[PDB]
C-alpha cells in the first residue's frame, strides 16, 4: 500500500507490529506480493535496505519476523525488482553494495539465494549508459566491491554456498568479472589482482580440480585472454608474472623459479594459452586486437612475451623474414627490370623476337605471380580476420599497400591484354608501390623499423595536417593568380603547378607578366611564400620535433607490435612447410597437480639477478640440487610431496 | 614546445565562442539552444518546497573511497536515470 513503504523507509518500528496483526488477518502471502511496489516490483524486504541509516533500519529484523511466523518466508528475500531495468536485483544485493556484513548474514540465514542473477540493464555490458557491471551474481558484486569478508563468507558461511564456477548471462564467471571490472588505473590494479589471487587461490581449498582459469564464457574467452582482448594489462601482468608460495597453492602459480644460487635465480614463466595454442593466444589476442582495444602496444612489454617473442625472431623468424625480405628485392628487381624494358613501340600485346625479350617475359610472368601472391595475402588477411571498415584503414597500413601494389599489376595485366597504353600508368604505381613497401621490412631491425613506425606517424599526424592547410593556401592564392593573369600560365593547373615549385625551392616570382596589376601579383605571391615557405614549412619541422620527442616510446612499441605480427604470421603460415613453430619453450615439471600427478607445463626460462633479496630462503625453487638446466634433476623433495 | 597546451586551450575557447554564437544565431531558427540540461530534483528548499534545477549528469568511477556513506546522494533508490525515483526520504524531508 501506500503508508506501509512510507512506514518501512521511516525507521518506525511500532506501526509496522499494528500490521503484522493486519496481514495475519488474510493472509501475508499475496498480499505481500501486491503490496509489491508497481513498476518496480520491491517489496518491503528491499525497500529496508534501501533507506539504511547507520546500517541499520530496524524494520529489517522485524519484517523478517513477520516473514518467518506467518507463512511463504522464501518469497519475501527470494523477491527482487520486477522491472526490465533492475530485473534479478534481489534484496541480498543491496546489502552487498552498502557494505553491511551484518545483513549478508541476516539474509542467507532466512534463505536469499547466493546465486541469483541481476539480469537487468543496469547490471549488463558497458552500454554507453549509466551503469555498473560486477557479473551479474552476489558473490560478483563483493570481489568488484572490495569486501574479502563477504566473499569468504558466502562460500562457507553454514547454509548455501555460493558458486565459484557459476556463469552470468554472458558466461562471464567471477573472475571473468574481475576483468571487465579493471580499468587501468593503479588503486583497482592493487586490488583486483588482489581479489583475484583470493578467489583463485580459494578455489584450490574448496573445489581443488577445477582450474577456474580455463573456464571460457559464452565468447569463449577466457579470463586471461579477456584481460589481453580488452586492454587489461595489470590484471594480464598478474596473472602472468603470478607466483603463489603457499603449499596447497602453488600449482596456482604461473612464475616458477628452478634454481636460485647466491643472488642469479632462474625463473620459469609457464606458456599455456601464450604460444599458438587451441582457441585465443594472449599474442594473438594482443596482435590481433582491434584498433581501440587500449593498450596493445604495452601488453607485450609485459614479461615473458618481449624474450617470448625475441626467442622466436633469434630461432626461426629472423632466418625467415630475411628471406621473405630477399624474395621480395628479387621480385623487385625483375618486375623493374621487366619494367624498364619495356616496348615502346606499337600495341600490347607485344610478341617475342630476339633472347633479350625472352628474358622479360620470364620477369613479366613471374612479376604477375606475385601480384597474383599479394592479392590472395590481403583476401587471406580478410577473411581470417574479417577487419571491420575502421580497423581496414586505422591499422592495416602495410596490408592496404601491398593488396594495392598487387592490384595495379592485375590492372596492368587487364590492360595489357585489352589493347589500352594504360598499362604502363598502373605498372610504374606498382613499381613505387612496391620500393616504397621495403619500408615493410624494416620491422625486421630495431632502428629502422623505429624509423618507418615514426615515418608512419610523421604521415598521419604531421604531414596530413600540413597538406590540408597547404592546399587551402595552394589553391586558394592560386585560384587568385589566375584569375589576375590574362592570357601560358593562363590555368590553374599551372599556376598551382607553379606555386607548389615554391615549397621545393624552384618558384619564379616572375612566372608572368602576363597581368595588369604587379603590386597585386607580388603581395598575393610573397603572402603565399611567407605563410607557406617561411611559417608553415618551418613550422612543420617544428611539429615533427615536438612528436619525435613524443613517439621515441610508442614507436618502439608499436615496432614489438610490428616484429610480432610477423612472428604470428610466420608460425601461422608454416603449420605446413617445417612442422609448426617449433614450440619456443620446454616441457618441463614444475610440481605436482594438487590430485598428486605431475604438472608438466611448456615453460620459458628468464635468468636474473638480484643484489638486494640476498638471503630469500625460497623453498618454492622447483628443482635446486641440480641448480640448472644440466642433466635431469633432484626434483627438491620440499614442497611438493608425491 | 610550449603552446601544446595553450594551444588545446585557445582551440576549446574558439570552438566556445562557436557554440555560443550559434546558440545565440538561432533565437529564432530552431528555437533556442536545446537547453542542454535537464530539469531535476536535487532536494528540497529550506521552505520546504522543491528544489528543481537545471542539472548536468557526469557519471564518474573511484576505486579508493570505496564506503563513502553519502546520505547526500539525491536519488540513491532508483540507481540511475531509468524512470522517475523515490527522493530516498534520507537526508531530504518534505
Ligand atoms: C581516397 C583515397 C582512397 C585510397 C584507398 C586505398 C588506400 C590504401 C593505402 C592506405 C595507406 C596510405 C598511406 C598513408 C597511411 C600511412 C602509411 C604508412 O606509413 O603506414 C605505415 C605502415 C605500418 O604497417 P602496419 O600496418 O603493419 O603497422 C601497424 C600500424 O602501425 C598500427 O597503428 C599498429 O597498431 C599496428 O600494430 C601496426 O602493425 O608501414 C607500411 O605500410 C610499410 C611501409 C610502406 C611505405 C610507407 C611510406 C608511404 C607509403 C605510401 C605512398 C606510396 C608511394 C607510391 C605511390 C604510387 C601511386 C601514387
Ligand atoms: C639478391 C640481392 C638483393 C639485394 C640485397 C639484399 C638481399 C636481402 C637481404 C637479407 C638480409 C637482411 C640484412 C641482415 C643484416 C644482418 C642482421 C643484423 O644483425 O642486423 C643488425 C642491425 O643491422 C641493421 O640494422 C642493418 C640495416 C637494416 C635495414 C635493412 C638492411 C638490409 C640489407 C639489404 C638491403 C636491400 C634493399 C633492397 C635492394 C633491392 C641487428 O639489428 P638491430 O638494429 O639490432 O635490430 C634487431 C632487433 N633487436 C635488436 C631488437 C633484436
Ligand atoms: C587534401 C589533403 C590531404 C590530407 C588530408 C588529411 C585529413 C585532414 C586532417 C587530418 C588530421 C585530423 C584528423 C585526425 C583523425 C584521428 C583518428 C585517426 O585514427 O587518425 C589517423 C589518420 O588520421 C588522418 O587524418 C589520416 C588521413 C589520411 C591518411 C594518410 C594519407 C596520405 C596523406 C599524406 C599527405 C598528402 C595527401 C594527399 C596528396 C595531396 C591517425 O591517428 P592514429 O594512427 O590512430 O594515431 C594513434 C595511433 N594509435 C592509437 C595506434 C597509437
Ligand atoms: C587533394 C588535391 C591535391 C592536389 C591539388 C592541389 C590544389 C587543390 C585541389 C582541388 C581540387 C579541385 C580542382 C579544381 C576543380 C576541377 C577542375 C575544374 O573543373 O575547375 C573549374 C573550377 O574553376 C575554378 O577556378 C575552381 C573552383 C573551385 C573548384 C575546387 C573546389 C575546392 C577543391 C579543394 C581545394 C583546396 C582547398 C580545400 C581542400 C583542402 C575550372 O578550372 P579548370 O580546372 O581550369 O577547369 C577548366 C577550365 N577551362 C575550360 C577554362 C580550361
Ligand atoms: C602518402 C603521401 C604521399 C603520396 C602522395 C600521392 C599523390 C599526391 C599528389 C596528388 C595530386 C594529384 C593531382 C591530380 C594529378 C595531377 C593534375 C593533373 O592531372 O593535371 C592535368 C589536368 O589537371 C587539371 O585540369 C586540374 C585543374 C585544377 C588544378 C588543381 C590541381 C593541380 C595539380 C597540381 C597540384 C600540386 C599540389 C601539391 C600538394 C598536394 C594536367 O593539366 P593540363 O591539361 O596540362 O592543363 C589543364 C589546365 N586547366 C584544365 C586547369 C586549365
Ligand atoms: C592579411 C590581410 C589582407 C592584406 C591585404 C593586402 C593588400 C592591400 C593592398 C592593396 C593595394 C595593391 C595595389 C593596387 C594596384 C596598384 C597598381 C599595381 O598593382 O600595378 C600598377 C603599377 O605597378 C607597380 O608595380 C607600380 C606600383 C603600384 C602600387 C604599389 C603599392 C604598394 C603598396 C604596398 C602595400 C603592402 C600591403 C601589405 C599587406 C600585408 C600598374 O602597373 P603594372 O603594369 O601592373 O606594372 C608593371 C610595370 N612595372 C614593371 C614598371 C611595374
Ligand atoms: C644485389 C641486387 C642488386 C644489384 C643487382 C640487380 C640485378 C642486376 C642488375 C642490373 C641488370 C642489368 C641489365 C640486365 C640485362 C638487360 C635486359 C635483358 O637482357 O633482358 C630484358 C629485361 O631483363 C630482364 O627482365 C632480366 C633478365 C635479363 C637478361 C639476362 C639474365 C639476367 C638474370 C637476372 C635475374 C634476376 C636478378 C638477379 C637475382 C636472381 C630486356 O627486355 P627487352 O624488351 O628485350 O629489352 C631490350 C634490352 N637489351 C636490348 C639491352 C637486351
Ligand atoms: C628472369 C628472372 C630469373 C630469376 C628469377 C628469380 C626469382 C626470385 C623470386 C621470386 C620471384 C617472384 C615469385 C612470386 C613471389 C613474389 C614475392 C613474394 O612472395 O614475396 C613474399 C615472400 O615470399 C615467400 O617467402 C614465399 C615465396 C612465394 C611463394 C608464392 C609465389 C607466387 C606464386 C603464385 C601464388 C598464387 C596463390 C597465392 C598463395 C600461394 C613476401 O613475404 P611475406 O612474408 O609474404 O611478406 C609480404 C606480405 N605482407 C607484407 C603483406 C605481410
Ligand atoms: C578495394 C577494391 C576491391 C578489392 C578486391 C577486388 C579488386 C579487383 C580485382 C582485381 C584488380 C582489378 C582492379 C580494377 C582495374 C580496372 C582497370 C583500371 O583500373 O584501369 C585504370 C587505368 O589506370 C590508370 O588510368 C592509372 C592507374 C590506376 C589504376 C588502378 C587500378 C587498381 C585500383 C587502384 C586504386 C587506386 C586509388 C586508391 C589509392 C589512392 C583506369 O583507367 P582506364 O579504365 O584504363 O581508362 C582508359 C581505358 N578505358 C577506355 C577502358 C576506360
Ligand atoms: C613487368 C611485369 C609485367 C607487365 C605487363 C603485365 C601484363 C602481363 C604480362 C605477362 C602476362 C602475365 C599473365
Ligand atoms: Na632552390
Amino acid at each position: 500500500r501506500r503508508s506501509i513503504f512510507e512506514a518501512v523507509a521511516q525507521n518506525n518500528c511500532q506501526d509496522l507490529e499494528s500490521l503484522l496483526l493486519f496481514l495475519q488477518k488474510s493472509k501475508k502471502h499475496l498480499t505481500d506480493n501486491e503490496f509489491k511496489d508497481p513498476e518496480t516490483g520491491k517489496t518491503c524486504l528491499l525497500k529496508a535496505m534501501l533507506n539504511l541509516h547507520d546500517g541499520q533500519n530496524t524494520t529489517i529484523p522485524l519484517l523478517l519476523e513477520i516473514a518467518r511466523q506467518t507463512d511463504s518466508l522464501k518469497e519475501l528475500v527470494n523477491a527482487s525488482y520486477t522491472d526490465s531495468y533492475y530485473k534479478g536485483q534481489t534484496a541480498l544485493h543491496i546489502a552487498i553494495e552498502r557494505r553491511n556484513m551484518a545483513l549478508v548474514t541476516l539474509l542467507v540465514e532466512n534463505g536469499a539465494d547466493v546465486q541469483a542473477a541481476a539480469h537487468g540493464d543496469f547490471f549488463k555490458k558497458t552500454k554507453g549508459r549509466p551503469g555498473f557491471y560486477f557479473g551479474e551474481l552476489p558473490l560478483s558484486l563483493a570481489a568488484c566491491t572490495n569486501q574479502l569478508g563477504i566473499v569468504k563468507f558466502l562460500l562457507q558461511n553454514s547454509w548455501q554456498t555460493a558458486d565459484i564456477s557459476a556463469r552470468d548471462s554472458v558466461g562471464n564467471t567471477v573472475l571473468h568479472a574481475l576483468v571487465e571490472v579493471a580499468d587501468n588505473t593503479a588503486d583497482n590494479t592493487k586490488f583486483v589482482t588482489s581479489m583475484y589471487n583470493e578467489i583463485l587461490m580459494l578455489g584450490a581449498k574448496l573445489h581443488p580440480t577445477l582450474k577456474l582459469e580455463e573456464l571460457t564464457n559464452k565468447k569463449g574467452m577466457t579470463p586471461l585472454a579477456l584481460a589481453a582482448g580488452t586492454g587489461k594489462i595489470g590484471v594480464l601482468a598478474y596473472i602472468l608474472q603470478r607466483e603463489i608460495q603457499e603449499p596447497e597453492c602453488r600449482h596456482l602459480s604461473r612464475k616458477f623459479t628452478e634454481w636460485a644460487y647466491g643472488p642469479v635465480h632462474s625463473s620459469l614463466y609457464d606458456l599455456s594459452c601464450i604460444d599458438t595454442c587451441e582457441k585465443n593466444s594472449v599474442l594473438e589476442v594482443i596482435a590481433y586486437s582491434s584498433s581501440e582495444t587500449p593498450n596493445r602496444h604495452d601488453m607485450l612489454l609485459v614479461e615473458p612475451l618481449n624474450r617470448l617473442l625475441q626467442d622466436k625472431w633469434d630461432r626461426f623468424v629472423k632466418r625467415i623474414f630475411y628471406f621473405n625480405f630477399l624474395v621480395y628485392c628479387l621480385y623487385m628487381i625483375i618486375f623493374t627490370m621487366a619494367a624498364y624494358y619495356r616496348p615502346v613501340d606499337g600495341l600490347p600485346p607485344f610478341k617475342m623476337e630476339k633472347t633479350g625479350d625472352y628474358f622479360r617475359v620470364t620477369g613479366e610472368i613471374l612479376s604477375v605471380l606475385g601480384g597474383v601472391y599479394f592479392f590472395f595475402r590481403g583476401i587471406q588477411y580478410f577473411l581470417q580476420r574479417r577487419p571491420s571498415m575502421k580497423t581496414l584503414f586505422v591499422d592495416s597500413y602495410s596490408e592496404m599497400l601491398f593488396f594495392l601494389q598487387s592490384l595495379f599489376m592485375l590492372a596492368t595485366v587487364v590492360l595489357y591484354f585489352s589493347h589500352l597504353k594504360e598499362y604502363v600508368a598502373s605498372m610504374v604505381f606498382s613499381l613505387a608501390l612496391g620500393w616504397t613497401n621495403m619500408l615493410y621490412y624494416t620491422r625486421g631491425f630495431q632502428q629502422m623499423g623505429i624509423y618507418a613506425v615514426m615515418i608512419e606517424k610523421m604521415i598521419l599526424r604531421d604531414l596530413c595536417r600540413f597538406m590540408f592547410v597547404y592546399i587551402v593556401f595552394l589553391f586558394g592564392f592560386s585560384t587568385a593568380v589566375v584569375t589576375l593573369i590574362e592570357d601560358s600560365y593562363n590555368s590553374l593547373y599551372s599556376t598551382c603547378l607553379e606555386l607548389f615549385k615554391f615549397t621545393i625551392g624552384m618558384g619564379d616570382l616572375e612566372f608572368t607578366e602576363n597581368y595588369d596589376f604587379k603590386a597585386v601579383f607580388i603581395i598575393l605571391l610573397l603572402a603565399y611564400v611567407i605563410l607557406t615557405y617561411i611559417l608553415l614549412l618551418n613550422m612543420l619541422i617544428a611539429l615533427m620535433g615536438e612528436t619525435v620527442n613524443k613517439i621515441a616510446q610508442e614507436s618502439k612499441n608499436i615496432w614489438k607490435l610490428q616484429r610480432a605480427i610477423t612472428i604470428l604470421d610466420t608460425e601461422k603460415s608454416f603449420l605446413k612447410c617445417m612442422r609448426k613453430a617449433f614450440r619456443s619453450g620446454k616441457l618441463l615439471q614444475v610440481g605436482y597437480t594438487p590430485d598428486g600427478k605431475d604438472d608438466y607445463r611448456w615453460c620459458f626460462r628468464v635468468d636474473e639477478v638480484n643484489w638486494t633479496t640476498w638471503n630469500t630462503n625460497v623453498g618454492i625453487i622447483n628443482e635446486d640440487p641440480g641448480n640448472c638446466e644440466g642433466v635431469k634433476r633432484t626434483l627438491s623433495f620440499s614442497l611438493r610431496s608425491s
